[PDB]
DNA sequence: ATGATATTATTTATATGATAA
DNA sequence: TTTATCATATAAATAATATCA
């Protein structure tokens, strides 16, 4: 029998594994990176929860995370000046050089894992992760 | 490109369904995913290996054992061959629940892989393997 | 020299217990 | 509040060398 979403599951555990082993120097959690990864590629005036959804975790760990980055000083969470309920998420000043290490690994990383493969390969199946995501979502909706 | 965070995505996604399917049964995730791997694979492989198959390191996978075996759905008798190695196996309780498991689990990939064409599905199959052998080969 | 074992280190299998995510 | 995880503990099988009535 197929076990094709073990499969795939696994391979996602393998490849956050090598990024995080090539981390490895700066002695940050998976979620310290990713969390940080994320912030870095997404605006500050998206809440929360659009946050927590890309990076893996729930609204209240993110808001745990968050906890943590502020104290290291590498994020500031300021009150928007448009809406008093909604607070910036911002990379600070001091975490540019760690930042740089992370997207540099990650990115890298990408580069030789997706340099094994044919464009039809990638191409193939860069579609068809964006097909399954969307019938899923259908799915769950159903 | 965020080809990483897009099968990660996919993969939390897929699991979710997976999850909310079998609400009522009102397992865990984690004894859920641990059940139908202890139903896949020989009770021979090694407790690392088990853990491996699940997503999981050893210590986690021991807890999640102490709580299945509470729950009469598995138990672990000490190999006579080997009296530090055990055998991990499914009661005839637990019968009635795997083929909740297994029927969700099967029944979800055949309907997210619908839509979708041959050689599609072919290529997703060769990449899981070719990549993950690729990753492996560095570390 | 013999068997009977014993002494120590290595590796393999699983388990626990403080905390940290 | 679970829940999982890190660095450990037992513990049995593995193996190399050593000791004696």
């Amino acid at each position: 029998e197929s076990t094709l979403g073990s499969d795939l599951a696994r391979l996602v555990r393998v490849w956050r594994a090598l990024i995080d082993h090539r981390l490895k120097p700066l002695e940050l959690t998976q979620t310290h990176w990713v969390t940080l990864y994320n912030i870095n590629r997404l605006p500050p005036e998206q809440s929360q929860i659009q946050l927590a959804k890309a990076i893996g975790i729930e609204q209240p760990s993110l808001v745990r995370t968050l906890d943590q980055l502020e104290e290291k000083g590498l994020i500031t969470r300021h009150t928007s000046a448009n809406d008093r309920r909604a607070k910036r998420i911002k990379l600070t000043e001091q975490s540019s050089p760690i930042i740089e290490q992370v997207d540099g690994v990650i990115s890298s990383t990408r580069k030789e894992i997706l340099g094994g493969i044919s464009s039809d390969e990638i191409a193939v199946l860069s579609g068809l992760i964006d097909k399954l995501e969307k019938n899923i979502i259908q799915l769950q909706t159903k």
